[PDB]
């Protein structure tokens, strides 16, 4: 448990799972809690309290399965819940071409500092919401830089479990 290792593993787990789902046009909605709490939305889903892995993220979103219909919420170093409610944005600025997953990702971003990642089941495009804004159809490089900037808070320092 060396925080920096955990944060980089989280980034890699999001990258690998979203890449897998994007190629197959599997819809996905993954919200990562930061300083603002997501606890009430965690309570709306199915509790997992699971180790983060790309494999589990993929298995969650397989269509027509018990865990797929809603958001995954990641809290600290766990996949806290699946099939969670997120508030829908009412914004008329969000394109009508985008679906409920994007509107849900935009809505949680308007009321928390969470970072939310969407895979479109229509296009396979990957999008990201933060602070009421949408980053639509980001490339792999762009997704990587954003996740690095927003989910990694520690620089090169001495590894220690007590960090
Ligand atoms: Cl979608």
């Amino acid at each position: 448990s060396r925080i920096e290792r955990e944060q980089h593993h989280l980034i890699e787990s999001i990258e690998k799972s979203t890449q897998y789902m994007a190629k197959r046009r599997i819809g996905a909605l993954i919200s990562v809690a930061r300083d603002t709490g997501m606890d009430d939305y965690i309570e709306t889903g199915i509790p997992l309290n699971a180790k983060i892995s790309s494999q589990l993220l993929i298995n969650i979103f397989i269509p027509n399965t018990p865990l797929h219909d809603g958001a995954v919420i990641i809290k600290g170093n766990e996949i806290a819940s699946a099939a969670s409610y997120l508030p829908l944005s009412d914004s008329p600025f969000l394109s009508k071409e985008l679906g409920t997953r994007h509107r849900a990702a935009l809505g949680i971003s308007e009321v928390t500092d969470s970072i939310t990642i969407v895979v479109s089941e229509e296009t396979g495009g990957i999008s990201l919401t933060k602070g009421g804004e949408l980053f639509r159809d980001v490339s792999e490089e762009e997704l990587h830089k954003i996740l690095l900037k927003e989910l990694v808070t520690v620089t090169a320092k001495k590894p220690s479990i007590f960090s």
